[PDB]
């Protein structure tokens, strides 16, 4: 039989392991020759593997990149001018690739140019409370400071954002050992941890959505109208640059003025870890000089589109995704994810060799550009928002399989909770201690839910990937899922976005069996199967329903830390709550005809309708001041780009709102955003209605 | 059988006569107890007719109304302050109708209140170009005086934005002989030409597609958040009032100043049609003062809401609307519209009380508020836009069904020319010599197409009614039909908006016999019966791609007027040209398909790219500063709201381009329009591509 047991067992952990090694010997960044040679050679296998087209849709992007002839660096220098330290060109080289040529040196993606000489302030994680304490409670002020931050807890663009209205002259980013090394394991190459010379790589955009910071809202194709610079979304407007923890001690190690206000500000450094501004007594005349060069610069970038025409709905598109290029070698970010994405296609292909055609249409992307801003995924989806609009069924995303070995991690919409259970508990554990268990039963054991017993967690996607255009953007139901670290007993994984990520990294440290990749491509890949063969598409409404209720109660209990202002303005949350009872009562109406109803056009009809259910929640104007964000349920938080933020535009219009100098003003806006939202969920639920 | 001929066999001219008796003897002004009577006697007869389900969906708007107790009215007032001559407080009602209560006196609806007072200025209709001749070529300036304006050629909006802008302080419209008054017909009773005391009422917004002025975006429910009135949308901020040809002249006679620039701006009344500012040297010292009282009120509307399920695709609508308020008796405008859609219901559910369903849902409407602008249609599809969105077929507007009795007008998207054409050729003329000859030759004959001969004129949709939601807001195919006058031997019809359009005047001057009337029911129910019922739905998007063509030929033409810009600027029509040219190729390709394939799904699958075709050229991000006019190829006139514009971004960009002070930057934006609108044209082709 061809079903979803012969797609399963034709996946092999062998041959991510060949594909693997085969994406990860050299650097594939993007807009450079090396990363067109592996899109050509994407294009051919995937052809070769059986699927029925296979093209490259590329576009022109503004990237950013380091001048070769004139280095980016930071330096101390004392009242004379002379720089008395330097800050490191680059990383030392991994074993046998230290005659790799195109590593690029570490840099921060789309820093304008500049040479500025200041005070430094240290600024903790430069978070919005971080700045928060720093003025309001420490009377600091950074207005023409050099502000330096660890790396950690929040997206650097939110960092970079922050310090700019805070009034900082430039960002020096770190990586603090209390963040990226673990205890009691080496560093590269003798363990997974990160050396002193490493340095994390990585955009420092707020882009909110927008794609090519030149053509908001449409391709950049080749007879695009372009901004001019000045009007690009979301370039930074001071320099910033990543350091090691070498020269982040030499840095922080003369810093003066106040004391940190408490233990949550020090890291792991042999430091005070004062805030400043500027250096103690003896240096105090000694500066920070930033000398940054880099250039942004319109560039060619390629996806490889493939396609396996569905053999009954070959209009109706399930699409996994995940991108190609790279900071260098790519060994995690994204090589794992896309070995297991060349896996699934040869599988899937082997099926329609033997003359297999799944239900829907699937298709497959490797896209350009991401680690630039997901330009290549939100360039290629507004070339084709209409088709998707109509046509999208769901979106499975499938950067890094993997950034830990211990369970496995999902977020994804409610629509695919049911579905992530059902195939999680058909699936093998690879886990020691579980052999012969469900990993159902392993991540449900080792990852618990918070809400229910005898159940795994789940969490909402947040941003910061490829999915970003589809779901808060388009509202196509969305998911991914990749093995994840014990988060109970540092940050991301230690090397991510340095040189140091590479296949002997995996292949020594992370997955020597290539067993989690297995399981990784068996979910990622089961999912699309299910999604693209299953007669009734595997949404369950009633998912939706019950975080609704989740979220309402959530928002509400934010608001009534103000009971005085909610009496004085009569903020009511009754229409919200209304509308999610409504929702809860007609999904499970909705579900009771899903089970109850030969007819392909009452089948299709109601297909129709779980296709569209998540389309429902997209309000055509965007939420404020973010026209690309138009989920009413779920949006990229406003301080950290990577973590969801649910009933956003409500969460927003209340954020500090006891500082705003207008309450009337400000607790209006909050009513409006109470009235959208019960809106849009009760719109959401009469598409679950009967249909006439 | 039961099939089309069956469905226009039942109307009755007879019928639609008793209907329009029944709907035209008290007014039904939109907010008053009266229309709400009506709206439920009409709830109760759908449902007597056949109807599956009929409700009334009521919403909460913005309207306007003079003060009963405060009447409103204009002065001369000499310089002592004596007003010595005041303009009407009522139309003399017409006869029999003398003891009718509550009919509202002729107001401009949203005008603000105030009593300033000042000079004249005369601008002719107030369109844009009669202000550049004024301010341009005359050297005459508005600013602080009260300007004096014809209605006609434009929509009334128009006027009072462009006075507005110009700094007049108030703005007085009204009705000239010149267009109101047809040669060799008498005054009401005796004739349908308009009294001396005759005054057009008429609201004055420049909503641009918003609906409710305070809640633009959502609908105005029970939990609606309201904008304060100094943030609403599109009203005007100067007093303005409509009088009558009698109190003109009064106006007029002693306006001094400059002589009209040339014989276009002479009227017919015994005066010099003086420009101004201010009256001849006698009486110099004379002024105008206005006296305006009116109030904007939050008021409730009701929609009746008629659902006819289909038997085959329940999920897909076909709606046919008309509204149902009315300034005064509503003797045409739309009591002639309602009364045949009444018809067409009452056929239907015969038809269904047979055991006939149409293969499509069928959702009939008579909209409250359409006066104040297009208010009712708009808040209902503002609350159903996710419904309308991904299951709207068509929209069959049913307005007015006369404005003559010459020949068929027919405005509408070009998806629907080919069944006009095919439906009309199998109707028989009602007209005097066509006797046995078809609805199509009598229309070709009397109103020729200016590209093709053999074929009758179809004009653009503009707006002005109720499918403008649904239309360049939603992108959901719509047409309009009504029978019309000889365009080619006076403005719109005489007693437009006025206290004398009654039953008597359609059933003694236009339509004594109810024909035309029936022919109308006829065009209208018969496309709404071929849009639910054809099995292919009755596009042809072949006729898109050469409208397309003429309108890229059109905007082309009116940039080659500037071709030292387009060198400097290197403007380009190219990419338009190809996406053009890529769209009519995919189109002749699908029209094959389309011949050339017993399956459902390929059926559906091409009924959803035919129905998701008009949705294609939508752009969420509107047009510049309309936010609500969506569609790229249509848009109203930003001149005139009544007219439509075809490829309206670029229009406007290039729209007295060589008066804009910095001409790279106006040239810029033309390139960014034509960028917008080539990608947007080869996108809805692709829409038309196969699928996979
Ligand atoms: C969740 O679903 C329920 C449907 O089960 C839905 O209930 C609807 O609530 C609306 C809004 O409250 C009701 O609106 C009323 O409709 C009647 C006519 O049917 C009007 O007379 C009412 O207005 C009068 O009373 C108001 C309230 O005091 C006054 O402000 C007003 O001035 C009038 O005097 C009122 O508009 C509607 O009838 C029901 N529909 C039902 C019960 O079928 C509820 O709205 C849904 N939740 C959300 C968030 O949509
Ligand atoms: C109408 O339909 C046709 C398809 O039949 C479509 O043609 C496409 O045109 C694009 C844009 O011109 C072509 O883009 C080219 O693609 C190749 C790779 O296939 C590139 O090498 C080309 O770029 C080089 O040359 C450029 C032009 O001089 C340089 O500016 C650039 O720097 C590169 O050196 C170029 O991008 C595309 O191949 C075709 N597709 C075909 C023929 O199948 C046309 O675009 C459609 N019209 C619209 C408005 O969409
Ligand atoms: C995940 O798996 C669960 C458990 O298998 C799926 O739920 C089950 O789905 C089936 C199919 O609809 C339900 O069967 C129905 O039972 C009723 C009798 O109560 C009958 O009327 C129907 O004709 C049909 O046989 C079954 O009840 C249900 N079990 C539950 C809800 O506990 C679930 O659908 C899967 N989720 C997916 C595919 O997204
Ligand atoms: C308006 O009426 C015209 C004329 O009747 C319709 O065009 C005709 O449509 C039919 C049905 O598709 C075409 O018939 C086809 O002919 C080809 C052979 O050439 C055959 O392969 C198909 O199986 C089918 O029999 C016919 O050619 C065509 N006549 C034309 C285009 O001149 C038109 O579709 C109607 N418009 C509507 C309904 O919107
Ligand atoms: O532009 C854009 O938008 C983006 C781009 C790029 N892209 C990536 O790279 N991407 C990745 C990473 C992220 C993640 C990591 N990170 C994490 O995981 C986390 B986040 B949250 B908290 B924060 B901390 B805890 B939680 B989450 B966890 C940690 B961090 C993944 O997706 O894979 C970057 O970012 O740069
Ligand atoms: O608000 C909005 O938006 C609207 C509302 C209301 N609504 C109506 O009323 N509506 C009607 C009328 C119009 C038409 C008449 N008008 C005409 O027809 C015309 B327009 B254009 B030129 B101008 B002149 B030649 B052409 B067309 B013809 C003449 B006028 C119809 O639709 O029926 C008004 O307007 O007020
Ligand atoms: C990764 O694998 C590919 C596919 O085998 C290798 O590309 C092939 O190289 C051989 C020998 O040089 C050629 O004959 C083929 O034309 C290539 N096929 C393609 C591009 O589809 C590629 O060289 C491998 N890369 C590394 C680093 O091992
Ligand atoms: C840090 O780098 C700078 C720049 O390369 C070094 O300063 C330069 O030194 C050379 C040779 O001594 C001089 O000719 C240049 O004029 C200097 N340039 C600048 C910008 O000062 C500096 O020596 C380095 N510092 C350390 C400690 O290595
Ligand atoms: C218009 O027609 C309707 C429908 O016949 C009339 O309404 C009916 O009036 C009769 C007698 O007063 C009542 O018994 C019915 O209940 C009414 N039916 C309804 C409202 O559905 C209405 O009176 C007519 N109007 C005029 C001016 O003739
Ligand atoms: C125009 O109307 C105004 C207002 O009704 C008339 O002026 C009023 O006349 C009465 C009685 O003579 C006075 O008591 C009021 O003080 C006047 N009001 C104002 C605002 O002036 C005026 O007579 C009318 N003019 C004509 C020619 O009828
Ligand atoms: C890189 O180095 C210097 C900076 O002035 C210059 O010679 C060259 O133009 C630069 N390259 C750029 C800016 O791309
Ligand atoms: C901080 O920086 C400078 C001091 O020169 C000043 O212009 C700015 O207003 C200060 N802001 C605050 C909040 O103290
Ligand atoms: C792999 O798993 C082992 C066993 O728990 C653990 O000790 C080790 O830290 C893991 N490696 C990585 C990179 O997480
Ligand atoms: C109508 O007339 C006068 C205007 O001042 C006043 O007595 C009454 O309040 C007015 N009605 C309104 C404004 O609705
Ligand atoms: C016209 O009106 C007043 C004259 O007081 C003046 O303020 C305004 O600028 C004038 N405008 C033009 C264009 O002449
Ligand atoms: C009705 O038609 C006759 C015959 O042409 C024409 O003379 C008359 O003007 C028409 N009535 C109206 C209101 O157009
Ligand atoms: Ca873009
Ligand atoms: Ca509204
Ligand atoms: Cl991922
Ligand atoms: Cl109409
Ligand atoms: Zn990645
Ligand atoms: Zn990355
Ligand atoms: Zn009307
Ligand atoms: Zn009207």
């Amino acid at each position: 039989k061809h079903n979803m047991k012969a797609f399963l067992d034709e996946l092999k952990a062998e041959n991510i392991k060949k594909f693997l090694y085969n994406f990860t010997q050299i650097p594939h960044l993007a807009g450079t020759e090396q990363n067109f040679q592996l899109a050509k050679q994407i294009q051919s296998q995937w052809k070769e593997f059986g699927l029925d087209s296979v093209e490259l849709a590329h576009y022109d992007v503004l990237l950013s990149y380091p001048n070769k002839t004139h280095p980016n660096y930071i330096s101390i220098i004392n009242e004379d001018g002379n720089e008395i330290f330097n800050t490191s060109l680059f990383e030392p080289p991994p074993p046998g690739y230290e005659n790799v040529s195109d590593i690029v040196p570490p840099f921060s993606a789309f820093s304008p140019q500049g040479m500025p000489e200041g005070d430094l302030v240290y600024v903790n994680y430069a978070r919005t409370e971080d700045f928060f304490k720093l003025e309001r409670d420490m009377k600091i002020n950074c207005s023409g400071k050099i502000v330096i931050a660890r790396y950690g807890k929040v997206f650097r663009g939110n960092k970079v954002k922050n310090a700019q209205l805070a009034g900082a002259k430039g960002v020096i980013l770190y990586s603090d050992p209390a963040d990226y090394f673990a205890p009691g394991v080496k560093s590269y190459p003798d363990g997974w941890n990160l050396p002193g010379g490493g340095v994390q790589r990585g955009n420092i955009l707020n882009l909110n959505g927008a794609g090519d910071p030149l053509t908001p809202g449409y391709p950049a194709n080749e007879y695009a109208y372009r901004r001019g610079i000045a009007e690009a979304v979301g370039l930074p407007s001071i320099p910033v640059h990543p350091i090691g923890y070498y020269d982040a001690q030499k840095l922080l190690e003369k810093m003066g003025g106040s004391a940190p206000p408490d233990s949550s500000w020090r890291g792991s450094l042999k430091v005070p870890y004062n805030v400043g501004p500027g250096f103690t007594g003896n240096f105090s005349t000694q500066k920070v000089k930033m000398h940054i060069h880099s250039t942004n610069e319109v560039t060619r970038i390629y996806n490889v589109i493939g396609t396996l025409r569905g053999a009954v709905e070959p209009d109706r598109y399930v699409i996994l995704g995940g991108h190609r290029d790279s900071w260098v070698f790519g060994g995690i970010d994204p090589q794992s994810g896309a070995a297991v994405v060349h896996e699934i296609v040869r599988s899937f292909g082997t099926l329609k060799k033997e003359g297999w055609r799944p239900r829907r249409t699937i298709l497959f992307a490797s896209w350009d550009a991401e680690e630039f801003g997901l330009l290549g995924s939100t360039e290629w989806a507004e070339e084709n928002s209409r088709l998707l609009q109509e046509r999208g069924v769901a979106y499975i995303n499938a950067d890094s399989s993997i950034e830990g070995n211990y369970t496995l991690r999902v977020d994804c919409t409610p629509l695919m909770y049911s579905l992530v259970h059902n195939l999680t508990k058909e699936l093998k554990s690879p886990d020691e201690g579980f052999e012969g268990k469900s990993l159902y039963e392993s991540w449900t054991k080792k990852s618990p839910s918070p809400e229910f017993s005898g159940m795994p967690r789940i969490s909402k996607l947040g941003s910061g990937n490829d999915f970003e255009v589809f779901f808060q953007r388009l509202g196509i139901a969305s998911g991914r899922a990749r093995y994840t670290k014990n988060w109970e007993t540092f940050s991301g994984y230690p090397l991510y976005h340095s040189v140091y990520e590479t296949y002997e990294l995996v292949e020594k440290f992370y997955d020597p069996m290539f067993k989690y990749h297995l399981t990784v491509a068996q979910v990622r890949g089961g999912m699309v199967f299910e999604l693209a063969n299953s007669i009734v598409l595997p949404f369950d409404c009633r998912d939706y329903a019950v975080v609704l209720r989740k979220y309402a109660d959530k928002i509400y209990s934010i608001s009534m830390k103000h009971p005085q202002e909610m009496k004085t303005y009569s903020v009511s949350f009754d229409s919200l709550f209304s509308a999610v009872k409504n929702f809860t009562e007609i999904a499970s109406k909705f579900s009771e005809r899903l089970q109850d109803f030969s007819n392909p056009i009452v089948l299709r009809m109601m297909n129709d309708q779980l296709m569209f259910l998540e389309r429902a929640f997209i309000d055509p104007l965007g939420l404020p001041d973010r026209p690309f964000y138009r989920h009413v349920i779920y949006a990229p938080s406003s301080h950290n780009k990577y973590a969801g933020e649910s009933f956003p535009g409500i969460y927003d219009a209340l954020f500090d709102i006891e500082s705003k100098v207008d309450p009337s003003k400000a607790w209006g806006e909050v009513k409006r955003q109470i009235y959208v939202a019960a809106f849009t969920v009760q719109a959401a639920a009469e598409t679950l209605s009967e249909v006439a």
